[PDB]
This record gives structure tokens, C-alpha cells and sequence, in this order.
């Protein structure tokens, strides 16, 4: 559902919202710059 900045999405999480999670082999979810 929602993920912490420095958490594993695309297996794990997929960002809360205010990250953002790239489709990859091993993303993870960070602020959008």
C-alpha cells in the first residue's frame, strides 16, 4: 500500500504517494526531483 523513503517498491511497496517508485528489478521509493 504505502512505503517509507529508503523501502523496496515493484516487490515490496509501490510509494505512498508523496515518492516515487520506478518499475525495475530492484526500485525503491524516493521523493520525485
Amino acid at each position: 500500500n504505502c512505503a517509507k523513503e529508503g523501502e523496496v517498491c515493484g516487490w515490496g511497496s509501490k510509494c505512498c504517494h508523496g515518492l516515487d517508485c520506478p518499475l525495475a528489478f530492484i526500485p525503491y521509493c524516493e521523493k520525485y526531483r
